[PDB]
């Protein structure tokens, strides 16, 4: 495909682990030209189970194909010899939800940076934008959730596909029929009836625009796991309206919420919405 040597990587920290292997940062000598080395995001396929070959496969074709600012390009693939690496762009800083966490500490008493409204919603509309790209595609991500977002020093945003959930994201994902599920993102017929489409995508966006008004709070936090699921099954799954989310915005992530995937906005309604602000 879009051959890259592996001997040409340097490994420099590990991000953690998904279903399918290691995710690592490494320097990409001679990745791009002109530049000798390129920081770059790996992923790796340590995984020989059918499912896992399938979904590595569906990530590298969905990057492969897309070509948008708001996200990450796939630089790279290693699929010569075992393991398989699927090579990402990276960014100067991390995951957008670290990036949430550190601008304003639940501590008030600690240096802070907090985001202002402008920049909450600046920070909402480059992942409307890259949503709506990769929705125009025909593509679902299916995992949209700020840890799978990635964030420079001057808040440039870019759609990845991390998945760290067996050790950094654990927390996040939880252990239902036989799979890990990003639970406190997913809309019922996503979860409940294994049905992804662009509108469960669009759940998930809403859920994202909450997690950036709280500074990267945790969706429904205080309940378990089980008290989640219990609530998205009886329709009674109901975020807050976070202090300093203006009631035209919150309005909005209530109708992501729809019961409905009939109901909720497209990707292009929400980048419209977003541009009102």
């Amino acid at each position: 495909k879009m051959h890259f040597p592996r001997s040409s990587l340097q490994p420099i920290t590990t991000l953690g682990k998904s279903e399918f292997g290691e995710v690592f940062l490494a320097k990409a000598q001679g990745l791009e030209e002109g530049v000798a080395e390129t920081l770059v995001l790996v992923k790796s396929l340590q995984s020989k189970d059918e499912q896992q070959q399938l979904d590595f496969r569906r990530e590298l074709e969905m990057f492969g194909k897309l070509n948008h600012a708001n996200v990450v390009r796939l630089l790279g693939l290693c699929r010569e010899a075992e393991p398989h690496y699927m090579v990402l762009e990276y960014v100067d800083l991390g995951d957008l939800k670290q990036f949430l966490r550190i601008s304003k500490s639940k501590d008030e008493k600690l240096k802070s940076q907090p985001l202002s409204t402008k920049q909450k919603v600046a920070l909402c509309t480059q992942v409307a934008l890259g949503m709506e790209h990769l929705s125009n595609n025909r593509f679902v991500h299916k995992d949209l959730a700020a840890r799978n977002c990635l964030v420079s020093a001057q808040r440039q945003v870019k759609v990845s596909a991390l998945g760290l959930s067996k050790d950094v994201y654990n927390s996040e994902y939880y252990h239902f029929r036989q799979a890990w599920v990003p639970l406190r993102w997913m809309s019922p017929e996503a979860i409940l009836e294994g049905d992804f489409s662009t509108k469960s995508d669009v759940w998930a966006f809403g859920v994202l625009m909450w997690e950036v008004f709280t500074h990267g709070e945790m969706p429904h936090g205080g309940q378990a796991d089980d008290e989640v699921l219990a609530d998205l099954q009886a329709g009674k799954a109901r975020l807050p309206q976070p202090e300093g989310c203006p009631s035209k915005l919150y309005r909005l992530m209530q109708r992501c919420w729809a019961l409905s995937p009939k109901d909720r906005p497209s990707f292009s309604e929400i980048a419209s919405a977003l541009g009102d602000s």
